[PDB]
């Protein structure tokens, strides 16, 4: 009926793994700004020296991932879904259906 209550983080774990498969549809910023997300969630505050000017490549990057000062890591992991599911509309990762089998459960050594 309404929107979801399913946890955050979650997804952001499953969305890194489409990235691989979205870079096709992804285009060189898209790849970064998943990418800036991506740090501040993991590491935080960029607490990391400038790159070199010339070195563009990395200058960016640290741009990006410079610009979230003291960003949340969930306000973070929001647009680093929703972009992917802009590449890929057929993407569910909220799936019911239940497909795998583990045997180590049982007494095990």
């Amino acid at each position: 009926g309404s929107s979801g209550s399913s946890g955050l983080a979650e997804l952001f774990e499953k969305a890194a793994a489409h990235l691989q498969g979205l870079i096709q549809v992804a285009s060189r910023e898209q790849l970064l700004y998943l990418y800036a997300r991506y740090k501040q969630v993991k590491v935080g505050n960029c607490n990391t020296p400038k790159p070199s000017f010339f070195d563009f490549e990395g200058k960016q990057k640290w741009e990006a991932w410079k610009a979230l000062g003291d960003s949340s890591p969930s306000q973070a992991m929001q647009e680093y879904i929703a972009v992917v599911k802009k590449l890929d509309p057929g993407w569910n990762p909220q799936i019911p259906e239940k497909k795998g089998k583990e045997a180590s459960g049982p007494s095990s050594g």
